Parts: C-alpha cells; structure tokens; sequence
DNA sequence: ACGTTAATGACGATTAACCG
DNA sequence: CGGTTAATCGTCATTAACGT
C-alpha cells in the first residue's frame, strides 16, 4: 500500500498545520490523490488515522531511548546520546512532535492511555539518567529538568513552521541547542 | 454583575484543557452558571472570545516587557526582568499560553495578524537585549535563544494541569528554571 | 440591557449504492 | 481488493420568538 502511506503522510502534515479537528476528511483524501471517503477502503475512521501516527512515534522515541542507554558504557555517554537522539528527532519529524502535544486529547481513550505510558516511560528514561547521575536529586526535580530539556530542543517547531533549515540552519541550529541543553542540565545540577 | 467576566474565565479554561474547536457554547454557558446562547448578549460569536483572551494576553505580554527594559539600569538587570515577567506569566496564566500556541490558526485573519505581530515585537524585546549584551550575537541565534527560553519556561504548562499551585511548588519550579535558563543563555553566548 | 427555550442551517463524518 | 458519488445523521453555532 503506497495509498496508506500517501493517507498517513498527508494526514501527519495537515494534523500539524491546521489541528485535528478542523482537517476533513475529504481533504486528506484530496491531498493523498483520491479523495473523499476512499480513506475508509485503508482505515476505519478519522481516529484511526491520530492512533497510528501517535502510538507509532511515542513507541519509536521510547524504544530509540533505552537503546541510547543500553549501548552507552558510562551515564555521561548516555545523557550526550539522549539530547544527540531527541535532538535529531525534534530537527527531524517536528509535525508528530505538534501533534503530540496538541491533539492527545483527541485519541480514544484505550490509545491515549498507550500513549500516556510510552511517554512517561521515556520522561522516566530521562530521570533514571538524571538520578543515577546526581543521586540527591529528587525525582520531582528530574522529571521538571527533563520536561524544560523536551521544550527547550521543541522549540523549533515552534520557530519552524515551513522554513529553509537545510544548511548552516540545520547544523547551527543543532549545535545552538545542544550547548544550551548541556549548560542548562549542568546549571540545574550545580543549583539541587 | 460581572457575566461578562465569567463568560471569558470558563472559555480560558475549557479551550485550555479540550481546545478551541471541542468546546460548545453551551458548555462555556453551563461553566459561567448560564446555559444556552445567552452569550450573544454579552459577545457576538465564539471567535471574539478566542480575539478578546489572545488579543488581551500578547498585548499585555508586549506592554509588559517593554516596562521591563524601560525600568531596568542595565542590560543584565533587564534580562533578570524579562525572565521574572516571563517566569510569572508561566507560572500563573498557563491556560492563555497553551491557546495562544494551540489555537492561534482559529482566530479571524485580520485578530491573528495582530496577535502575530505583539508576539513578533515582544521576541523582538528579548533579541534587543541578547544583542546589546553580545554585539557579536547575530539576529539568527538571538532569535533561536530566545524561542528556547520560551520553550524551556513554558514547559510548566505541558507537566502542570491544575495541579500544585502550592506554596513550595511554585517558588521551587521558579527557582529551578530561572537557574536553567540563566546557565542556558551564558552558555548559548560563550559559543556564539 | 439578559435569559430562556425552539427553530434554522451548515458543515462534515460515516455509510449506501454502484463500478473495477 | 479500491474507488466513486449521492444519501444519512449528529452535532453545533447562530437566530427566532418570547419574556424579563
């Protein structure tokens, strides 16, 4: 099926742009080649769409974590692959970031809750990270830290809706921000 | 007595939890103690309470900066300003900076231009600043540093809903992201 | 003023009825 | 299999039509 990835990714990009709700099916369909409910011949309904898109990026990001963690020999190794891996995925797939954070609430229940999990799961990779590093860090403390670092490094999707980020952008960009989270870790730490 | 009032807290806060689009009149209505389409007499459609809260906030976030910098002696004591004004708009209006960064597109063109634009000139406060304490500092990274600070302290909107708002919950996260963002911008400077 | 309860009218997700 | 186009069917914002 190159029409269920032509769906996906017209969806992934609209959901981004204009919100859930306010994206038509038809418009999708439109987008994709085909149109109006020719949706329903790959997927049951709008929803179904929101779940693959969503459980799929939470399940990546977790997965890409613990990875980073298991290969890493030392903590300080693993915290540098951590930001290396969130930061190539914030530069990289910053719609499903957006959506994430904006359209949650929009999942049925049994998948927002999936959602929930594998995210807090990867928050929790973080902190165990932080903790293992400074253990009189308090867990309230990491998991703040942690939640600044997201904000931080998503940050340009919210400079970036459709700009250049191709040359000295994409490379300045990631060097910008990376020097920024590994100083704001170090200052969090030095302060708790 | 203040209905008016009413109308608008109850619309900041259900767009903040279920968004612009997934919220009734009716609900806002039922919230303010005043089922149904009264809110026509008071208001002309639910645009204009979307118009009146972000109009209202990134005026106020502009007039408010720009006091900042007037007040302040020195560069350094104008940025510790901008920080504290920003740090108490997280801490305490989360809802209107959640609508204003999920709902900005659902807003009526010529509202969205200039709520666009009070967002545009208070970066544009922040930038001011950044480059007189770094003439070496190019509009480009100045730009990013500042949407990485926003992000990094809007982070409490996104691990706080209505949760603790307590005593040491608010001055301990102030504490901790001051700290972050203070480390982060000395750090974003000594490479740049 | 302000509020209440019935229309009205769009719009938009499913679904039905029909082809390869 | 996928697709199409013309019904449904619910759900709202917005208006009417009536009291305050």
């Amino acid at each position: 099926s190159d029409r269920r990835f032509q769906l996906l990714a017209a969806a992934e990009r609209l959901f981004a742009e204009r919100g859930f709700l306010a994206v038509r099916l038809e418009d999708i369909g439109a987008a994709a080649g085909v149109s109006g409910p020719a949706i329903y011949r790959h997927f049951p309904n709008k929803e179904s769409l929101l779940v693959e898109l969503l459980v799929g990026v939470s399940a990546r990001l977790l997965a890409g974590a613990r990875d980073v963690t298991t290969r890493s020999a030392n903590l300080a190794a693993a915290l540098d692959g951590l930001i290396e891996f969130h930061l190539d995925f914030a530069l990289g797939e910053a719609d499903l970031i957006r959506i994430q954070d904006r359209d949650l609430a929009h999942l049925p229940a049994v998948a927002e809750r999936q959602v929930r999990k594998a995210q807090r799961q990867y928050v929790e990779v973080w902190v165990g990270v932080l903790r293992e590093l400074n253990p009189g860090l308090a867990e309230a403390d990491a998991r703040l830290m942690a939640h600044a670092v997201f904000g931080l490094l998503n940050s340009t999707p919210h400079s970036m809706k459709a700009a250049d980020s191709k040359p000295a952008r994409t490379v300045r960009a990631r060097a910008v921000l990376r020097a920024m989270t590994v100083a704001a870790l170090s200052a969090a730490d030095r302060c708790l």
